[PDB]
């Protein structure tokens, strides 16, 4: 391995080798179908409402999220980069398909597949993702690295359906070595949304920009027809010449064949045909090629840039609305941009870079901070691309100035922005992309007095329920099946407009997004100020036993809503009172004295209650009337959470809330698996673990990390990083359970997962406040 020192590989990248074979891997804990799509994953391409492309450790391009809102595993075989190199006095040179693995069915079978183990590495430290390749049978070493340009306060190239792969090429032997490096793809329009004829009308064309220093060659993969429909649009592949390489091309290769059509040409000499052919295809599937070649003498090390592009410019849900995603803004809506797209990245992508690296480097930089720990950081921001994100631009039909966004919950519940989640987990959006935030929660104002009287039947009992109840706040903004933002409270299983949390979770986002933007933002504030009153009066109305806090019912009323809670809860109760003070400094700002001197009333009276009915010696009981009343919750004290990062102070006294919070290190951390995997929910006083719902036994990888952070503030800094540390280790290290990019909501004692792929653990960088 001489090819890493020729790069710049950070230490806290999350490391694995080629083909890998991980043995310890989880699986889904829960009786329902689930989706395991194995821990054969990568760092996604792509950018916000772009779509995104997950390529793997082991080379394939294979967790396909182009479709908003849907999660498809499958390697597109054709989809890859390979290598041939010929040392000088030799007969005959080598071809690779860089890829471990080969296809199931026999397309593809003359080329060169099961790039060997031990022969390369995979590094990702999220945007960024490289490959090393380290193999006897090529003298010359390889290295890529590969991003989107993901930048925090740019809503401009973040959206961007696009992704560069810069390649280096070093020689350490003492002769000289013919190199060429292949970018092969399918042209994939009708991969998916298109009913009938999926190849029918494909066809490829080669662009060649030649200009002064700047020669681009790239193939435009896309179809005859211009219907502006969710399956049409383009791919591009593409390279820029550099000093000391040639460029050649394919246009067509079926990928329906063996593919020899490619294969004779690249593994004779590593120089394809330049054969252009715009035949649309009926039935075959197509592809292209681009191939650099270049011959290294002893010593010299080359760098040249591919790319990849899509423009797939329509998203179309299943209740049969059709959005423009957002990078059409700055490159139309036709579809017929990929090139624009591919160009503006092969011109720019070293200023990306840069870029990138000013962001990263605050953290990196910081030595206090261990490499395990922005391994998490970084990684964990996946979500964010891949969470089947939704940013429009205009509906097709339909002028806006505001553009609404959408981050899944994941893909098993298919619900847009659930409120309960992106209170754990909207924290990277404020604090890196704070007008998305913004236009998210504004969203969620607009809702609030939104009254749909139609009935449906509620999942778990049977039971029928009102749609939305006005003055309470949604569950989520839609479902990708059915209509994300039009139709509000797409989730069933439960009856939202009934819950004792959600109100109050609303209210102190509102304020945490004026806190943390820098106490500047009085027009969001002023939006927002109805809707917030509203939200804690309503909630107010729900208090029977006249104690100043709304009661919990004993039936599904809250989160963790088969882990019963009934009368005061410390989890709803500490949430409300954080509420209420978040909204007498609302009062202030705003100069609405009648409303801060109610909520200041309100306030005093139900902290005092909270007090005498909770406070035990060494914690706060779960709650004041179920059979599970002195639980440990490791979420019991989440409103003081919340209050220390809107700098509220304490609702709570100091001394109570440390005794709480050690109180859970000892118990929910330290004695559920030696503290090796994060804070189980419940755990009894006697030190077992609370086995009254599922719910209690489970360890809620959000929650973990947001509990860390209380601990962080509150100067238990071993308490919090020791915390943290399990849920990094289940899904990062090789003695966890293998869940790298797709961190679930859940694991139980066992290790074993619920819903993969979930938001709620970018709550990580609450520990960066
Ligand atoms: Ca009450």
């Amino acid at each position: 391995d001489k090819i890493s020192h020729k790069i710049d590989i950070p230490d806290s990248a999350w490391t694995i080798g080629i083909g890998e074979k991980f043995k310890n891997a989880g699986h889904p804990n829960v009786k329902y179908p689930m989706i395991d799509d194995s821990y054969v994953q990568g760092a996604p391409l792509g950018g916000f409402g772009a779509g995104t492309i997950g390529r793997t450790y082991n080379g394939g391009f294979s967790r396909w999220h182009l479709e908003i809102g849907k999660n498809k595993y499958t390697t597109v075989y054709a989809n890859q980069f390979s290598v041939f190199q010929k040392v000088e006095g030799n007969k005959d040179g080598v071809a690779q398909v860089l890829y471990a693995g080969e296809p199931e069915n026999g397309y593809l079978s003359s080329w060169k597949w099961d790039y060997p183990k031990e022969s390369g590495m995979y590094y990702a430290l999220y945007p960024n993702s490289w490959y090393t390749y380290t193999n006897k049978d090529l003298p010359v070493q390889l290295a890529v690295k590969q991003f989107s340009p993901i930048i925090p306060y740019n809503y401009k190239e973040t959206s961007y359906p696009v992704a560069v792969f810069k390649w280096t090429a070093y020689n350490p032997t003492n002769k000289n070595v013919d190199v060429s490096i292949m970018f092969t793809w399918q042209n994939m329009i009708g991969f998916f949304g298109k009913q009938v004829n999926v190849n029918s009308g494909n066809f490829n064309k080669i662009i060649k920009d030649k200009s002064k220093d700047s020669e681009i060659v790239a193939a435009v993969m896309g179809n005859i027809s211009n219907d502006n429909e969710e399956w049409n649009g383009e791919y591009s592949i593409g390279v820029k010449k550099v000093p000391g390489v040639d460029i050649s091309y394919k246009a067509k290769f079926v990928t329906t064949g063996d593919g020899s059509d490619l294969w004779h040409e690249f593994s004779k000499n590593g120089i394809l045909d330049n054969k252009d052919d715009e035949t649309p295809t009926k039935q075959d599937g197509i592809g292209s090629a681009i191939a650099v070649n270049f011959k290294l003498q002893p010593g010299q090390t080359i760098e040249v840039p591919f790319a990849l592009s899509w423009d797939l410019p329509i998203m179309k849900f299943g209740g049969g609305d059709k959005w423009y995603k957002m990078y059409t803004k700055y490159f139309g809506k036709n579809g017929k941009n990929s090139f624009a797209i591919l160009k503006e990245a092969l011109n720019n992508y070293q200023k990306w870079e840069k870029m990138i690296d000013d962001w990263q480097k605050p953290i990196l930089s910081n030595k206090s901070k261990p490499d395990w720990y922005k391994t998490a950081l970084f990684n964990e921001l996946y979500y964010l691309a891949d969470g089947g994100t939704a940013w429009e631009n205009g509906k097709v039909g339909e002028k806006r100035t505001n553009n609404m966004f959408g981050l899944l919950e994941c893909f098993d519940y298919n619900y847009y922005e659930t409120l309960d989640v992106r209170f754990y987990g909207s924290f990277p959006l404020v604090m890196l992309w704070p007008d998305i935030e913004k236009q998210v929660m504004r969203q969620f104002a607009d809702t609030i007095n939104v009254q749909d009287s139609s009935e449906f039947k509620v999942g778990s009992n049977g039971a029928m329920a009102v749609k939305k109840v006005q003055g309470m706040i949604p569950h989520d903004l839609g479902s990708s099946y059915a209509l994300p933002w039009i139709k509000i409270n797409a989730y069933d299983w439960q009856n939202p407009n009934i819950w004792k949390d959600l109100n109050s979770k609303y209210v102190l986002l509102v304020y945490r997004d004026y806190v943390l933007t820098g106490k500047t933002d009085k027009e969001f504030l002023k939006y927002t100020w109805k809707s917030v009153k509203t939200a804690l009066d309503k909630l107010k109305e729900m208090d029977k036993d006249n104690d100043g806090i709304p009661d919990n019912e004993g039936i599904p009323d809250q989160t963790y809503a088969t882990w019963s809670m009934k009368g005061t809860s410390a989890y709803c109760g500490s949430l409300w009172l954080a509420a209420l003070k978040a909204a007498q400094e609302i009062g202030k700002v705003l100069k609405d004295n009648e409303a801060y001197i109610k909520y200041n009333e309100w306030y005093k009276i139900a902290q005092q209650n909270f007090e005498k009915e909770l406070w035990n010696g060494e914690y706060y009981n779960f709650d004041t009337e179920s059979d599970h009343k002195d639980s440990i919750m490791a979420d019991q004290l989440a409103g003081q959470w919340y209050a220390d990062i809107l700098r509220l102070g304490d609702i709570l006294p100091k001394d109570h809330v440390q005794k709480a919070l050690k109180k859970i290190y000892e118990f929910n951390v330290m004695k559920f698996e030696n503290g090796k995997m994060g804070a189980v929910n419940g755990m009894r006083p006697d030190g077992i673990v609370d086995e009254s719902d599922i719910q209690a036994q489970e360890v809620w990888t959000g929650v973990t990390y947001a509990l860390a952070s209380f601990m962080k503030y509150r100067g238990m800094t071993e308490e919090a990083y020791n915390t943290a540390y399990g849920v990094y280790k289940m899904t990062y290290d090789k003695s966890g359970k293998g869940y790298w990019f797709r961190t679930p909501e859940a694991w139980t004692k066992d290790g074993n997962y619920r819903a993969s792929m979930y938001m709620r653990p970018l709550s990580i960088w609450s520990m960066e406040v």
